[PDB]
């Protein structure tokens, strides 16, 4: 029944929902701020709204009842949150529902669970989970989708444990060296916890793991950013689904679609990372200003997700940084992370510091390259961060022609 | 009716169903590397399988106003898109 849908976000999600439901014809509602102004995927809906006359920074997607009368104008019937922002958000879920408009996503009763660590461990243990009671450990997380007429299924796991701090860095899904019977049980527990509270539309599972061993950790629940590398291995469109999830259809029909469980399976392996301008020579402080020339990759199971990154783009620091998020899908995970690498050094960023090198690395380093990896492998790898200088020629020479034409 | 002894332009649309890189693996086989070895890394024949369906469109310069005729001309303007299993293969058209 949607007809209009609204996208509380920005950047390559809100164009990456856009496109989603586009395919599906329904219209698109953008929401921008002031220095949004320029982002691309306020020009990639079919309409867009100045979203608070005098708002700040990253208050704009936040101000809920600013959305909701962009929405009422509009003639809105969905709302997607995308992540990061409104998406574990009750309260606007609450005021979608009262003012008619359909959260996409799960219901309040789901966000309530997962929303507050101590609540979701009731929720883990009643459906009879195992919970922290814790070394050398890896970070797996279940993708679930269910509809609101009782059929849920899982799209296999996501390795994350390539991560520096609390940031995830690199993904990869399936798991390379990660047990079969493993796997399963992992699974099984996941569909075991979200079938027991009757869950609605996409949702992640987080687990950990020790040996042949794992335990829960949350749920988010709602789209996650590494998305993408679960689409590639599954040939299932996680976006397009949950806005179908939400306008009524059973999965297992004519919209959706949705091959029974059985019937899933993986194909290769794909691999993620996010191009930011985190610099790994400073910190990993986000470095602003104009990009002066941007050119990316493609081609066969090259996948790109641009946010910021295009030719002219000016680089606001209110939010978290993100230029291209990258994925690549090969048979397999030795022909998946070279497919990266390439696309990595193809890349060129030039004005501001990236965290491409950083990520070259990562790719490069046989610690990750054997699938045998923890959360602890850039604690481990002090070598990750070596200096590679990179010089910017052209530029020069565009300068010296561009000096002596006008100048002599 | 024929043999193509060589890689099709429809190639990719083999490659998106099965998930196997054919151009890659043409280089690899002249290399002189395994069919199913950790370099080719080819599945067997009985797990080569098929996932979901894949289509391919043909975008020339010719059109049915004009009796699809090839024509010249400088493209003022490029627009490219992307998604999941949607590929541009950039090569006629470029820029300006």
């Amino acid at each position: 029944q949607i007809k209009k849908l609204l996208v509380a976000n920005r950047g390559e999600i809100a164009i990456r929902i856009f496109r989603a439901a586009a395919e599906l014809d329904i219209s698109t509602v953008a929401i921008y701020s002031n220095e949004d102004k320029s982002s691309l995927h306020r020009y990639k809906a079919d309409e867009s709204y100045l979203v608070g006359s005098d708002l700040g920074p990253a208050e704009s997607y936040l101000n809920i009842e600013r959305i909701i009368d962009v929405a009422k104008q509009a003639n809105v019937d969905a709302i997607h949150p995308g992540y990061g922002f409104l998406s574990e958000n009750e309260q606007f879920a609450r005021r979608c529902a009262e003012e008619g408009i359909k959260f996409i996503g799960p219901h309040l009763e789901h966000l309530d669970m997962f929303g507050d660590k101590v609540k979701a461990r009731t929720t883990a243990i009643k459906a009879d989970l195992p919970v922290i009671p814790i070394d050398n450990p890896k970070h797996i997380e279940v993708q679930v989708i269910g509809d609101e007429h009782g059929n849920i299924v899982h799209l296999f796991e996501r390795d994350c444990s390539v991560q520096r701090r609390h940031q995830k860095v690199v993904e990869v899904a399936p798991s390379v060296g990660l047990s079969p019977t493993l796997r399963q049980r992992i699974c099984d527990a996941a569909i075991q916890l979200m079938e027991n509270i009757k869950y609605v539309n996409a949702g992640t599972v987080e687990f950990l793991v020790s040996g042949d061993e794992f335990f829960f950790i949350e749920v988010n629940p709602r789209v996650q950013v590494e998305h993408t590398i679960t689409e590639m291995v599954t040939g299932i469109d996680i976006v397009k689904t949950q806005i179908l999830v939400a306008a009524g259809a059973d999965l297992f029909g004519e919209e959706i679609n949705m091959p029974q469980q059985k019937d899933i399976t993986t194909l290769g392996y794909a691999i993620q990372c996010r191009i930011t301008t985190e610099d790994p020579l400073n910190d990993f402080m986000p470095d602003t200003g104009t990009i002066i020339a941007y050119r990316s990759s493609g081609g066969f199971g090259v996948r790109l997700d641009a946010g910021d990154g295009f030719q002219g783009a000016e680089i606001s620091p209110y939010y978290d940084s993100l230029l291209v998020k990258l994925s690549t899908h090969a048979i397999s995970f030795k022909q998946a992370e070279e497919k990266m690498v390439r696309s990595l050094r193809e890349m060129r960023i030039r004005g501001v510091k990236t965290n491409i090198p950083f990520l070259i690395n990562v790719m490069k380093n046989k610690k990750f390259t054997s699938g045998d990896y923890t959360t602890k492998f850039i604690e481990e790898t002090p070598e990750l961060f070596d200096i590679q200088p990179s010089l910017d020629r052209g530029t020069k020479t565009l300068e010296y022609i561009g000096n002596v034409t006008i100048n002599g």
